[PDB]
């Protein structure tokens, strides 16, 4: 009962490639992935990615459709929006690109959430303000911190730990 947490890879493939690899060796049932990937071919890069994908829509990621599309092609389960909001162990997500900080900074107020994850900022986080586990898997990229990370969360004892690449 693991769930990988990724952001903004920024097309950077050798770091995709390790982060794929890192969920693969662990259980992990499905990844979320905020950021934005950018370009088409990330995706093809996914297809060797065992867990299903919950993906959302980074304010750069240009071919919106077509990588709808072509996660599905790799798999009808795997989803992408700009704000995903869903229940995964018994625990209610809310998923979203850092993008929009008014929504964000709403889903965390509310109390509606008992997790939120985003990205945008490249700034990893691991905080905790109401009762509502707020995360941001940092840059899978590296690219304006120099500190590629991504993230896993335990879905049963809400347990989260970085992983830099
Ligand atoms: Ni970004
Ligand atoms: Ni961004």
């Amino acid at each position: 009962m693991k769930i990988g947490i990724m952001s903004d890879t920024h097309d950077h493939l050798p770091n995709i490639r390790k982060a794929i690899e890192i969920f693969n060796d662990e259980n992990v049932e499905t990844v979320i992935h905020c950021g934005d990937f950018v370009s088409l071919f990330v995706i093809k890069e996914f297809e060797n990615l065992n867990a299903n994908i919950i993906a959302t829509y980074g304010n750069n990621d240009g071919e919106r459709c077509k990588l709808k599309e072509w996660l599905k092609d790799i798999n009808e389960e795997n989803i992408i929006d700009d704000f995903i909001s869903v229940e995964i162990d018994d625990l209610k997500f809310f998923i979203t690109h850092g993008h929009h900080q008014s929504v964000l900074e709403m889903a965390i107020k509310s109390g509606l959430y008992d997790v939120v994850i985003y990205g945008h900022t490249h700034e990893r986080v691991f905080e905790e303000v109401d009762d509502v586990l707020v995360i941001n898997p940092g840059e899978c990229c590296g690219y304006l911190t120099g500190i590629p990370t991504i993230g896993i969360l335990d879905t049963e004892k809400k347990e989260y730990r970085e992983i830099v690449l």
